[PDB]
């Protein structure tokens, strides 16, 4: 499924109030998006229902507000984007694992209930 873009910070907010398993792609540029969202337009569909990915085009002058209120790095030269994501409402991790659809749709399936502590 397509994976939509998100600008403006009301729509985030409003995203992140009303779904709990979120994975946002934040990316330099569109084109440095291109590969990321070829893959996770198959992850979303397979796990239609249980998590809800979107993007946000850093590159956007429009967008860059948003970014910078999300806490985005993306300065290091060999990185052209950041996969968050937010759990219940706000920021959960990074996601650090490898990016392929077995990985993303297992991660996106896994509880994540409180640290042991």
């Amino acid at each position: 499924m397509l994976i939509e873009r998100i600008s403006d910070p009301k729509d985030l907010k409003k995203l992140l109030r009303t779904r709990n398993n979120v994975l946002v792609l934040y990316s330099k540029s569109e084109v440095a998006a291109e590969n990321h969202l070829r893959l996770l337009s198959t992850v979303a569909q397979a796990v239609k229902g249980q998590g809800t990915i979107c993007w946000v085009d850093c590159g956007d002058a429009e967008s860059r507000k948003l970014c910078k209120k999300m806490k985005v790095d993306l300065s290091p030269k060999d990185k052209k984007v950041e996969l968050f994501h937010y759990q219940d409402g706000a920021f959960h991790t990074e996601y650090n694992r490898a990016v392929t659809f077995k990985s993303i749709v297992a991660f996106l399936k896994d509880p994540k209930g409180p640290p042991l502590w």
